[PDB]
């Protein structure tokens, strides 16, 4: 991910065929003429898309242009959460789907994994980070406080952030039990705050390079969210 500037990203995209599928999911979503009901709602929770881009020089390197979610906050506070109880898709080998729940084995129980954070501390001026192992340490006894770390600052457990992280996720959880027409493997919530309220709250879908036509509710998907809401709103109560 490379921040511009301008209040947008660049991702380049994965090798195949994992960024060649994700070009296509928000080439799909995105259709200048799309009138699918549910892929306009579906707009709303992901950054904006601005096309394809590639440098003026270099054809070959392939990058999607995306709105930065962080760029309107004076000290974000980011942390990305996967969601599902699969990390793996419907087609991958034997070898693919034991990479994957190896990762993470705990992923069919909790329904999410926590990617990172970057939480601003107040006193100090300063930026604590999380990387992927923090995330794959974390199993039933711990995630309710793993969790709760990214909302430490001001002093204070910031649970206004919780609560509007949990009516901005309702929403996203509400769009998915109104459709039965994709299926979304290893992709992401990004939820942001201010550091620096209710608060400007960001929560928005990323990482779509497993996403797949289906004729069912995705119920990996919603156990996540649900459990996530249900953590979130446990720390409501601290
Ligand atoms: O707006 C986006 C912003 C970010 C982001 C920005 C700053 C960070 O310190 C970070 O860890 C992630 O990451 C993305 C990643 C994406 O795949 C799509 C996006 O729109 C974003």
């Amino acid at each position: 991910i490379l921040q511009h500037p301008d209040g947008t990203v660049l991702k380049q995209l994965q090798p195949p065929p994992r960024g060649p599928r994700e070009l296509e999911f928000y080439n799909m979503v995105y259709a200048a003429d799309c009138f699918d009901g549910v892929l306009l709602e579906l707009r709303k929770y992901l950054p904006k898309y601005y096309g394809i881009w590639s440098p003026p020089t270099a054809p070959n390197d392939l990058y999607l242009k995306l709105e930065d979610v962080t760029h309107k906050f004076n000290k974000p506070c980011i942390m990305d959460v996967k969601i599902g109880q699969k990390s793996y898709d419907p087609f991958a080998s034997s070898e693919k789907i034991q990479q994957q729940v190896s990762k993470y084995p705990l992923m069919e129980e909790i329904g999410f994994l926590v990617l990172g954070m970057r939480v601003y501390h107040v006193h100090s001026d300063s930026y604590e980070t999380e990387n992927q192992h923090y995330g794959r340490s974390l199993t039933k006894e711990t995630i309710k406080d793993g969790v709760s770390r990214f909302f430490h600052n001001g002093y204070c457990l910031r649970k206004d952030a919780v609560a509007a992280s949990i009516q901005k996720i309702e929403k996203i959880l509400q769009w998915f039990e109104n459709q039965k027409q994709l299926n979304f493997y290893a992709s992401s919530l990004l939820f942001v705050y201010e550091g620096s309220s209710g608060g400007e709250v960001e929560v928005r879908m990323i990482d779509f390079a497993h996403v797949f036509p289906s004729n069912t509710i995705d119920e990996g998907y919603v156990y996540g969210l649900k459990h996530l809401i249900s953590v979130l709103r446990s720390i409501l109560d601290n």
